[PDB]
This record gives C-alpha cells, sequence and structure tokens, in this order.
RNA sequence: GUCCGCAUGCCGUAUCGGGCCUUGGGUUCUAACCUGUUCUGUAGAUUUAUGCAGCGGAC
RNA sequence: AGUGAUAAACCGGACAGUAUCAUGGACCGGUUUUCCCGGUAAUCCGUAUUUACAAGGCUGGUUUCACU
DNA sequence: TACCACCAAGCCGCCTTGTATTATCCCTC
DNA sequence: AGCTCATCTGTAGGCCCGATGGTGGTA
DNA sequence: GGCCATAAGTCAATCTACAGATGAGCT
DNA sequence: GAGGGATAATACAAGATACTGTTATGGCC
C-alpha cells in the first residue's frame, strides 16, 4: 500500500496525479498558494492516501512551499533534477509534450525509479546559500560598471563613479552579514575555520563551500562533492552548480602559484605536459575534495597528506 | 522472473543477467550460431528456466539471436535505440556520453516491462526487403538524372547506359513485388483495398503493405499515423512555454517518405482530397503544412480501410 | 598627388601604412597617445603628404582620438563599419594570411572604394548619445533587479530594495540631465518637441530619436534612417531556385531599435493613425509582431520626414 | 576600356556594361547559341572593340558564353562566386538580387582587375570528365558493396547483377582514360612521369594529370598544393575536394610502404604529429612533388628528398 | 584470496563581462504604397567511473 | 617592403558512404473528471525524403638562398 | 602592519547554379 | 497625479578590450 | 607475371519555470 | 481505347544504434 504521486508545478496551478496500487490514475488541478496547498492535502485524505511518495521536478522556487507543505503532512517528498525528467519522458517514448502529461510522467517516474528522499535544508543553510548568491550577483554587477570606467565618455563617468561606490558599500556589508551568520552559529564558526586553514581558500571561498557542502556531512566521499559541483571528468562533466565552480578558479590560480602544495601539483602535471587551464581545472577538482575531506577529518589542513 | 539485457555487436554479444534477489550474471558470447546455442545453453546451465531478454534494434545484427532466444522459449523484447539511450539518462545526470551497457538494459527490462517481440512473417519479410530496394534504386536513377543536364559529351553514354539498366531493374522488382503480393491471397486482396483509395496507387499500397503487414497489428490508426511520424508534436508548459507546433517525424522514414506525392495527388486532383486542402486553406494554412496534413491522413484512412475490408467509401469524407 | 593611408588601431599602438600614387609603401607604426598623434601628422608632413584620404576601421574609443586629430590637420578620414573591412579581405583572396585587415589591407579598401568622409559628431550630439546609452545601461540593471524580485529570498531583499531605490534615483537625475541638456540648445529643444508632437513618441524615445539623428539632416531620404536603424526587410531572391524569405535585416543601431518596439506597441493600439495602419495590414495574412516590426520601421522613417519638414506632425498625411 | 559584369542564369543572361565616362547600359539575353551572338554583335554596336568581362563559375551554363566572348576577342575573367559574395558584402550591408549582383559584377572588374581566364584544351576537358565519371561510379560501387554486408537474400541477387555492372563500366572507363593518355605524345609522357613517383600509380597519375593539364599553368609547385586546398591556415580545404580525396590514399601508401615517404612519416613522428596530421601533410607533399617532377621533366629522383 | 577505508595517483581548457560601428529593394517615388516576428533579461536543480592502479585496515 | 628561385625545412585531423528501429495529444459515447470500458476512414493540433539530390569554381604563409 | 601584482587564457570550407519523387486526369495516335 | 495594457517560436555582422581571489612580497 | 592485406581513423553541460520596457487614454 | 506527358508542393531547426570503402606496393603464389 503505496501510493506514487506526481504534480508539475507552474507559477499559478498545479498539475496533480496520483497512481494508485491497483493502478489507476487520479488527477486533480490546484492553485500554487497556501490554501491550494491545503485544498491537495486535504484532497488526499479524503481518497483516504496516508502512505505516499512524491516527485516533483526542482521548478524554480515555485515547487518549494509545496515540497515543504506535503513532508510537513507527512509524506515522501523527492525533488528530481528536470533533466533526468527530460530523460525519463524520452525513455517513455512520449510524443507529446503537456502538463497532463507530465504530471503523470512524474507518477511513473517515482514508481520506476523509486528516487532519494528530498530533506529541506536547514534555516541556517538555506540563509547561507541566500547571501552568497546574492553577493556573486553584485559583484557582476560591480564587474559590469568597473568594465564601462575603461570606455566611459566624461558626461557619464559622474553617474558610473558614483554606482560603483554604492556597490563597494553594498558588498561590504553583506559580507559582514555573511560572517555575523557564521560566527554566530559555533558549527558553522568552526566549520569556517578549517576551510580558511587551506592555502589557496580565504574568507570569500569558505563562504561559497559551506553554503554548498551544508551543516553535517552530506556526501558520503569527496568525488561525490567534487561530481557536484561538476568537475569531475566525462573534458569537464560541468553537470553541477555553476555558482560553486566558478568560485574555485581564482583560488586555483593562486593555489597553484603561490603555494607549496600548489607548485607540488602543478609541477607533477606540467611533467606529464599539460596545458595551463588543463591543471588549473585538475586543481579546481582538488581544492573541492580537500575541502570536504578537511571538514570530515574535523582538524586544519596538513600539507604532508600531499 | 529473471531480466536480462543483450549488448548486440556485429561480432560479439555481452549479456548480463539480473536474478530476482539482485545479482549479476555476466558472460560475452560469439554473435554466431554456435555462440547462440552457447548462450541458450549457458542460461539452461544456471537453471534460467522463465526470464524477459531485452535487446536494442540495432540492425541485422541482432535478428538471429532474437529468433534463438524466441524459439528457446523466453519472452524477447527488441527496443527502439533511442528509448534506451534516454533511458541511461534518466539513471544519472552524466551518462550523456557513454554506451547502452547490458546491464543498462536489464534495469530498462526490469522497470518498463516493454511489449514482446514478434517475429515478421517470411512473406512480410520478403515484401518489405523488396520495396526497400526498390527506393534504393529509384534514388540512384534519380541521381543519374540529374548528372545527364550539366553531362559532358564523354559523358553521356555511360550515364544514358547506366539509365537504362536502372529503368529495367526498377521494373523488374516491381514485377517481383507484384507476383509476391497476388500470390499469397490475403496480400492480393489488401492490396486491392490500398489502391481503392484515390491518392494510393501501385507503389505506395506496396509500401503500406510493406510496414502494416499481414495480420492488423494496430489497435487504431492513430497509432499506424503516429508509427509513421506524421502527428503533430505539442509543446506547452505553464504559461509561457509555448513551442510551435510542428510533425513529430518519430517514426518510419521509408512509410514518411512514401506518402508525400500521394498527398500531393490528393489535395490537387480528388475530390475527398481537395475538400480537406481548402478546409484548412480557408482556416488559414500553408501549401505544405496541408501536405504534411494530408500525408497523416492517407496513413491514417489506409488503416481505416484495411481495417473495415471494404472499398474506399468516399461518402464517409 | 592623393595617397590612400591605412591605420589600424590598438589600444597601445597605431599602424600605418601609406600608399604613394606611384604605388611603393610607406610603413610605421606609432604610440596611441596625443604625443604620438602629433608625431604622426609630423611624419606625413615630412614626406610631403599634404592631400590623402585616410581609412579607419570603426573599432570604437581607441580609434577617436586619432580620426579626430587627422581631421583637425586637414585630412579625409573614412571610419568604415568593420564587417566591411572583413568582407573585402575575403574578396582580395581565398586563403588570406591572415583573418586580421592589416593597415596594408585599408589603405587598399581606400583606393578601391573611395568611401564617404567621416564628419567629427557635434559636442552636444556626442554628450547626449552619451547620457542616452547610460540611461539605457541603468534601465536594464534596473529590470534585473525587478526580476529578481519575484524570486527573492527574505534575507535577499532588503539588498534589492536598496538597490531599487538608488537606480529609480538615478535614473530620474539622468533624466533631468537629458531635459536639461536639450532644452538649452534652441535647435534641439524644437527638434525634440518635433518628434514628441508624432503620436507614440514621448520624452524617451524623442531622446533616443535626437540622439541618432542629430542636429543636421545627414540623410538623403527617410528610408535611410530606417535601414541605420536595421528595421528594413532583408532580401535574398537568386536565380529560379533560391528563393528564401523576408525578415528584418537588423543590420544597424541597436539602441535605436529598441527604442521604438513599445512605441510602436501604443501607436498600433492606442493612436488612430497606427490603429489604421494595424488594420490594414491585420486584414492580409500578418501576425501582432509583423505588424510591430512593420510599425517600428513606420515610426523611424516619419520621425526623420517630420524632422525634414520642420513643421509637427500632421495626421492628414496619413 | 569597358567593364562588363554577366549575370548567368539557366535561361537568361543579365549583362550590365560600365563604359569610362561612368555610366551602366543593361540588356539582357537568352542564354542560347543565338543569343550569344547577339551579345558579341550588340557589343560592337555601341563600338566596343575592347573590354574586360568579368562572370561568376556558376555550374556549367556560363561556359559557352564565356568560349564565346574569349572567341570574340575579350579578356574572359571567370571568378570564384565566393569572392563575389564576399565583394558585395564590402559594397553594401543590405540585400542579394539578380539586379544587384549583374551590377556588381561590373564593379568588382573595374577595382580587382582580375587574371584572365583561358579555356581548356579539348583533351584537358575530355580527360577531366573521365576522371569525374570515374569517381561518380566508384562511389556508386561503394554504395552496393556496403548494401551487400546486411543484405537480405531476396534483395542480393539484385546488388550483385549491379555490382557487376558498375565493375565492368569502371574497367572500360580506365581504358578510355588510358586510350586518351596513350594517344596524345605529351599527356603520355606527363603521366610517366607521374606514375615514377613511388605512392601515385595508374588512378592518382589520371586524376593529378586532369588537374595540372597539358601546360605548367601554375608558375610554382606550392601553388598548385594551394590549388587543391592542402595548404594550412588547419588545412584551409579552398580547393578542388576530387584533387584532395584522390590523394590521401596514396598518402598513406606513402608513409607506410615507400621509403622516401616512412623517412617524411618518421620525422614528422619524431616532432610529435598525429597519424591524420602526417596523412593531411603527406597529401600536400605529393601535390607539390608532383608538379615539381613535371617542371623537371625527369623521373622521381629520391635523392632530393 | 575477499571485503571495506582514502584530503592518494591516473582522467580534467573556469565563470562572467564591457565598449563601438551600420545612409535598403521594388513602386503610382521618400512622413505614401508592397516587403517587415524588438531589445534585453530572471530564478532554481546537479551525491564517485572508486573504473583501474597504489597505500592502509580487518577476516 | 619589392623582384627572382623552391620536387628542400617549418606550419597540415581526406573524402565518400551503408543498414536498422519508431503503436500521438486527444475527440465521441458509457463510468458519471482523468484513469478504466467501448468507438474513431470525423473534427482541432501538421513546412516530406529525422542531412532529398545534381553540377561547377578554388595559382599558400614563413624560413633560407640571390638581386634591389 | 596595510597595500600591490600576478596567476591562467582552443577551436576546425566557402560560394553559384540547377532538379526528382507519383498518381490521376487529359489529350492524341 | 496614477494605473492599465497593448506583443508572444527561434534566427544580423564585425572589431577593440576587462574581472574574479588570495598569497607572498613590498612600503 | 597475377593475387591480397593494410596503412589512417579528437571533440566543446542538461533541464525547468518565469519577467520588463513606453506612452496615451481613462479614472 | 490505350499510352504518354504535365502538374501538384517550396525558409529552415530539432531521434538513436550498428557498421564500410577508397589506392598502390611489397609482400606472397
Ligand atoms: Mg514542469
Amino acid at each position: 500500500e503505496l501510493h506514487y504521486i506526481g504534480i508539475d508545478t507552474a507559477k499559478e496551478k498545479l498539475d496533480v496525479d496520483v497512481l494508485r496500487p491497483d493502478g489507476r490514475h487520479r488527477t486533480k488541478k490546484f492553485a500554487n498558494t497556501t490554501k491550494g496547498h491545503d485544498e491537495l492535502v486535504s484532497w488526499l485524505k479524503g481518497h483516504k492516501i496516508d502512505h505516499a511518495h512524491i516527485c516533483i521536478e526542482a521548478t524554480g522556487t515555485y515547487m518549494e512551499p509545496v515540497a515543504e507543505c506535503l513532508y510537513d503532512a507527512g509524506y515522501i517528498v523527492s525533488v528530481i533534477n528536470p533533466a533526468l525528467g527530460k530523460a525519463f519522458a524520452q525513455s517513455e517514448g512520449l510524443r507529446n509534450k503537456t502538463d497532463t502529461v507530465d504530471a503523470r510522467m512524474l507518477a511513473e517516474f517515482c514508481r520506476q525509479k523509486r528516487p532519494a528522499a528530498w530533506e529541506a535544508p536547514h534555516p541556517l543553510e538555506r540563509a547561507l546559500r541566500a547571501l552568497v548568491v546574492r553577493h556573486q550577483a553584485l559583484t557582476d554587477m560591480h564587474t559590469q560598471e568597473l568594465n564601462r570606467t575603461e570606455t566611459a565618455r566624461e558626461v557619464q563617468r559622474p553617474s558610473i563613479d558614483a554606482h560603483l561606490l554604492w556597490l563597494e558599500a553594498e558588498l561590504k556589508r553583506l559580507e559582514k552579514q555573511i560572517k555575523d551568520l557564521t560566527d554566530d552559529d559555533p558549527d558553522m564558526k568552526h566549520r569556517r575555520k578549517l576551510l580558511e586553514s587551506i592555502p589557496g581558500i580565504g574568507e570569500k571561498t569558505s563562504a561559497v563551500l559551506l553554503a554548498y557542502i551544508g551543516l553535517k556531512d552530506r556526501f558520503a566521499h569527496a568525488r561525490q562533492f567534487a561530481a557536484f559541483a561538476g568537475l569531475t571528468p566525462r573534458r569537464m562533466s560541468k553537470a553541477g552548480h555553476v555558482s560553486l565552480r566558478r568560485a574555485l578558479y581564482m583560488p586555483a590560480m593562486v593555489a597553484t602559484s603561490k603555494t607549496e602544495w600548489g607548485r607540488a601539483f602543478r609541477d607533477r602535471l606540467a611533467a606529464n605536459g599539460k596545458k595551463g587551464k588543463v591543471i588549473l581545472g585538475a586543481m579546481m577538482r582538488k581544492l573541492a575534495q580537500v575541502a570536504y575531506g578537511v571538514l570530515k577529518s574535523g582538524v586544519p589542513f596538513d600539507a604532508s597528506r600531499h
């Protein structure tokens, strides 16, 4: 006795499809609102559905309320990468693509694949990643305006210089807001110190790594976390968080250039005859693994191991 | 019930059994009559009485082993290679640049539980073989036709000699097809029904029989249209993603190829065709769009007329 | 007597290649600095070169000072579209040494084609376009931060809301700076009112149009200004077989093309003469965006027409 | 001197004359033996007895009119169409029509002053035609060979019957080519020089001679390498594919089996070059050495390499 | 010999940007008609090849 | 930077192909959403040959070596 | 003790002209 | 003075150029 | 003097949902 | 009454798997 539910999410609506143990489908549309989420739970209890595994494609942040609602209702929620769903639909031989089809396709995804259960991240983890991605957003905007000074007309410059001062201030404000967040929590304070002990990783990179690694050891292996960033070869897969991947490139250079263990790594690969960026790609992968390793070890970085 | 996947190749087979408990027995074999008997014996050795084998439709290299296991007394499924690739990509994020392993096909078989494959009737195999040979030589004839336009004088003897040969051969095959369909009383009758449709003649009917077959495999005419890849492909999500509808093309190309000129003959110089054309033309559709739609219609009517078992009735349209 | 010079510009260094009437070359590289620009002029006068036609590629802000320098030093300066430059290099050979267009190639471009002479913009024209493109940059960033509010985390919202305020303030400030520019000059003040008289054009669109049309009427026909914005269809007819389909060329300033879209949408919807234009097109098998693309072209063409006429918009003419 | 630009079509012509004073004169003609005789007369109508005519290398529809005007007494230039298009994009940014292109070729002619086109010798034209036909039948013979691999048994009589026909025809042309060569004393000797190179045999010698021709129409051997599209820009590939493809198998036979070829392979292998990069390099070399050997007029000498 | 450890070797070309240039074609002929699908964006998801080598532990 | 010489050295990833596979979204009656059952030669959603085919064109960069 | 300067840097053919298929209807020997 | 509401499949080319972060080494 | 093997054989993340602009008539 | 010729359509994009031949020469018989 286990139902398999599939929810295709939109901004406004929720298309739901319940696959019963007998094999027949029940479907109903709902509003993607706090009210319409309570309507969904009531409609499941209406049909006497107590145990169910619910599958839902990671679709912006429109699925996040209902995923947490159904988790709290006491169901098994799985939030799948939508690339998998796309591939599954093709494997299921489906020609047309509609919302009703997708909700059914997700129900069958749930039954066949039996995906891993989804856990809502800790409030601190959610806060930290929010600040970190906001910080990258301002940096990008600061870089836009900093490029413009190069070829700016003299009537444009007062505006550009003014904007740069604002952006530089706001950037510092967040950096403190981040520091306050990690310093308050005893665990994050300690874990961040461990990351900064790695030569090549500083204030900025340590925050990014904590945002994606989290409080607890959610990864079982170092190579898993490296793969999660899209750093493991397939050429690099690039099948992982781009914000995590981009944050490691400049750490990789200062490591391979101005550290002992970095130059040691650089020279070894240089000997075998690797190009500059190939070595950097490799060092990005290594920094990721070492970062996860240092945290699980729970003791400062030790160069002797490398 | 065990689940087996076979990664077929020209020279080697690669086999992966999945036991009910969940352990993998694996062995490679030669893709030969000997190595097919080795497989059956190896399966029978490990006390594998009932199993569901899944094979990719790679080509003619997988056909003997599929027949061997069918005879041995197993459930053989022969899957569209695109489904296998898509399945591998649904199993992981980074399986794009990877082969579909025998293990993957066993998992495919367990999860999907695909339909059982049936070997075609020897007569159906012969017909489809002749029909695609006929298409092959038409293409070659067309090549040489195009060459006559801009030929040099020293080349023309060679091109003209080839054209004679190709026309003689095309004519020989057309008789060999006619003799095949006439000899069998079922095909003779079913062909006559297809030709009753206005827009469908001697060549198209042979192509339709080659893919419809003796038995009525398709439950609904809709499905035979989908089989040819002639149905539109909807692409809709939320209130933003709005992909324009287009011909799916996810079906037999040999079929889809054969229906275009019929569609053009239908919509142009036929009562029921013009009627269809005008209605869509009024609704504001392009010329080639109307043909694409008529192609789907002909396929759908072709199966409909056979399913009825009576000649084409214009009143129904 | 007339020499043909080509200058291949870079950030730091100039690369000059004189072509003599006889056919021999003179080559000398210079620094791309105020000193090196005066050094260039002296060097040309050194070799008794008073009459010459200089050809430079339009690569941005590194080639502007030297183009000014030579124009003032009494020479015919042509500033060519780099797309023309590359196409010329490919017409000279099939397997060219490099894909780059060197100074020698530019000297040759100048000789064979005798391109049109480049006139330096008026300080006010150059200032107005500077402010207008700055305004469009801040509008883009404002739109970025607007989109973010939709899906923002609550810890992020204070930062986004704060930025939006700054951007909105800056945009108001900059719009006033534009208004004060045009209202000071009696020429620009008059021309702006003539533009705004057109239904579907207001304060923002008028400034963009003035920025690209300028003080004087450089275009002979109004169709040419529509082409300058990249709003004219692109035909691809060849022989009998090769017949494609007409789409917008988009071969022109994006700043103009982006500025006219919402005006066109206002015109066809609310204004009488626009609605009239929409309907006649809509009668034929013409889709919504196709009508907008058409109205965009029309608005540009009317915008120029009105300024050339020198009298406010008159609905009777449409 | 007048600058005339002919835009060619299957049926019609679009002539555009540009006078020294700088005024256009347009007049259409039919692309026929009659309409070519009209053109000659109409030019002499406006007292044009000395002009440079520019026309795109467009199919074979411009071959008669080019031969006509060459015989009439004009400087005919037949330009690569890729150049023409590039020139059109250098003049403007917009629109592509027949009326534009006819006028455009007059401007091309004036500014560029392109090299004069010379009609091939009948034998050069015949040999090329046979060699081109021979490739067409080889490509068809391969199709039917591939088809035997996976053929059904009812198809197999048809495929085998076709192969026999194709093999008979290939053998026939190879003789027709050999007869053409052995008759002409020049081609007979020229081909013998080509075959003397280790790595070039019956097949390749005919292909090379088809594109080199009777006269030494290239100044240097490195020019002929460029004409095949074998020179690095990665290979440009800006040349005859028929000439290019013919050298790949000779290149393998050279680098693998011949003494001078192995030497070449080894030297690049020492520097650390990939398999196909060495083949790419040897293709260029065979082309260069082929032309060199003909210039010399002396059988291949290994010493030089 | 098997299984399990690994911040190990082998494999690895990051992510974002900025500025500037653009003087149609046909017609009943240039503020007319025919021909015309703007310019930019935003957010989220991603758990090993441990595949093969080493090195270590347990039985 | 020209001109002449070059069968040398450096720079070099050719072309053409073949076979095979493919059971719509839905609509119309029941049930009283879908699912499921029955029906579909009708209506709405369709730019064929998941690459249609043919012919033609293509006069190197540099380093040595001479002469300006 | 706060401030400055490096650290890495790949992409791979273009053009111009043409035409066939099949089945049904209409015209001529 | 303020608010709504008009469009919905995707497809121009070229040339000049810069930032990121975290060390070890300066003033 | 007629047959037969055989030399060569790189590629550049994937998805899923979403939004703004400007100017004129209306409120 | 039967056989041959002409016309209908025109912007293009977007699925997978398995596989082969070319030529010329030094090896064989
Ligand atoms: Mg969805």
